[PDB]
C-alpha cells in the first residue's frame, strides 16, 4: 500500500535528521526536497518531521540569511562542524510547511520552541531574498539561475539561458556553469551580481511561492506574538506584483525577462501557482481553471509540466512536458481554494494513481503514465503521505 511503501522511502532516504531527494545519491540535503518530506515525516514521527527542517537552517544558512538550494553535509546529522553548501537557493515554500508543522503539531510545548527558534531564521531568508534579489522594492524577486527555479529545463528559460556567455544516479551545463563561474568572479557580492548576470528572470513560481510563504509567515508571526513589520512590507508588494505577471491577451501568469525587458510567452505548470499564493480573483482562476481543463483534453493524468500543446512539450523530459507531484499538489490546493474542487479533486487523483502504478517517481509522462527519473523519490513519497492523512 502507499503509505506503507512511503515511509520505506522515506526512512531508506533518511540519514539523521535529514532526508536525500532520491535513492542513490549521496548525503546531501536539499532546500525545497526537505521542506516537502518534512511535511512527509508528520505522518510518521513529529520530531524527526522538526528535525527535517532545524537541520537544513542550522547546517545550511549563513550570517546573510540565504538558504542554498543544497548543504553537502556529506554525512548523517543528529538531530540538534559547517558543511559546504551551494551558492545560489530555490523556492521558499519552508515558511509555509513551518506553519502547518507549528499548528498541527499535538505537542504544543515542542511546537512553541521550535517556532520561536524558526522564526527569526525563516525571517532572515525572507531578508535576503528581497534585499537581494529585489533592491528595487518591486515586490518580486529575481532568480539568476535557472537551477533556482527548481525546475532546471524549463522551457521557459530557453531564451533567456541562450543569452549567456560560455541529484540524479541515471547519466546548457556550459552555460549552467558559465553563471556559477561569474558568480565566483564576483566573489558573490549581491549587488554586483544583480547587476551584472546575464540570466536575470522574475518567475512566477519562485515569486507565488515566496508570496504564499510571505502570508504564512505573517500569520506564524502573529500566533507567536512577534513584530511582523517587515512580513507586511513583502506581503503587500509581493500582492502588486504577482499579479502584474498575468497576461490577459494569453489568459495566463508568465515569467518575466528582465534582461531583455519583456514578459516570457510560454504557458507552463508555474503560471498556476498564484493559485496557491491566494491573489487572483475568482474570475482570473476560473480561466486558469478552464486552461487545466484544456491541457487534460490532450494528456491522461493532469497537469503536464508545459502546455501539451506547446512546440517545447516533451511527455518525458524533465520539466518540459512530464507531470510532477510537489507542482499537483500545490495547484490543486490553490484550486481547492477557489472552489474549484473537481479540478482538485482530478489532480490528486492523478497524482495517487500515478504513484500507485508506477511508485514514487521524480516524474512521469502525461500520455503513458509512465514513471521517470529518480526512483524512491522523497517528496512524492512524503506528499503521498501528506497528501492522504
Amino acid at each position: 500500500p502507499l503509505r506503507t511503501k512511503a515511509v520505506e522511502v522515506l526512512q531508506r532516504n533518511s540519514r539523521g535528521a535529514f532526508t536525500v531527494p532520491a535513492h542513490g545519491l549521496y548525503p546531501y540535503q536539499w532546500l525545497w526536497d526537505s521542506a516537502f518530506i518534512a511535511l512527509g515525516w508528520t505522518q510518521v514521527d513529529w520530531e524527526r518531521a522538526w528535525q527535517e527542517l532545524l537541520c537544513l537552517f542550522d547546517y545550511g544558512q549563513g550570517p546573510d540569511g540565504m538558504l542554498p538550494h543544497i548543504v553537502f553535509h556529506e554525512q548523517s546529522r543528529d538531530y540538534f562542524a559547517q558543511p559546504a553548501t551551494s551558492g545560489i537557493t530555490q523556492p521558499p515554500v519552508v515558511a509555509t510547511v513551518v506553519r502547518y508543522l507549528y499548528e498541527k503539531d499535538p505537542d504544543r510545548d515542542r511546537a512553541r520552541e521550535r517556532a520561536r527558534y524558526l522564526f527569526p531564521k525563516l525571517l532572515a531568508f525572507h531578508r535576503w531574498l528581497y534585499h537581494a534579489r529585489d533592491p528595487y522594492r518591486t515586490g518580486l524577486v529575481v532568480i539568476v539561475h535557472p537551477w533556482e527555479s527548481g525546475m532546471d529545463n524549463s522551457p521557459a528559460w530557453d531564451k533567456p539561458l541562450s543569452r549567456v556567455p560560455v541529484k540524479h544516479v541515471n547519466p546548457d551545463y556550459d552555460r549552467y556553469l558559465s553563471l556559477l563561474y561569474l558568480f565566483r568572479r564576483l566573489e558573490y557580492d549581491p549587488r554586483e551580481i544583480y547587476r551584472q548576470s546575464p540570466f536575470k528572470v522574475v518567475d512566477v513560481g519562485f515569486n507565488a511561492i515566496l508570496q504564499r510563504a510571505n502570508r504564512d509567515l505573517y500569520a506564524l508571526a502573529v500566533l507567536l506574538q512577534e513584530d511582523p513589520y517587515e512580513i507586511e512590507e513583502w506581503i503587500v508588494r509581493g500582492e502588486v506584483g504577482l499579479e502584474a505577471l498575468w497576461d490577459r491577451e494569453a489568459g495566463f501568469y508568465f515569467s518575466w525577462d528582465l534582461v531583455a525587458g519583456e514578459p516570457i510567452a510560454v504557458k507552463t505548470s508555474a503560471g498556476f501557482l498564484p493559485l496557491f499564493a491566494g491573489t487572483p480573483h475568482q474570475g482570473r482562476a476560473s480561466l486558469l481553471a478552464q486552461e487545466a481543463e484544456r491541457w487534460g483534453e490532450k494528456a491522461r493524468y493532469l497537469l503536464p509540466s508545459v502546455d501539451p500543446t506547446s512546440p517545447f512539450f516533451e511527455p518525458g523530459r524533465y520539466w518540459r512536458g512530464p507531470v510532477w507531484i510537489n507542482v499537483n499538489w500545490m495547484v490543486a490546493e490553490g484550486f481547492r481554494d477557489y472552489g474549484f474542487a473537481a479540478l482538485a479533486a482530478r489532480l490528486k487523483a492523478d497524482a495517487l494513481a500515478l504513484m500507485e502504478r508506477e511508485g514514487f517517481r521524480e516524474y512521469y509522462d502525461p500520455l503513458t503514465g509512465q514513471g521517470r527519473g529518480g526512483e524512491g523519490f522523497s517528496w512524492s513519497a512524503a506528499l503521498a503521505l501528506f497528501w492522504t492523512r
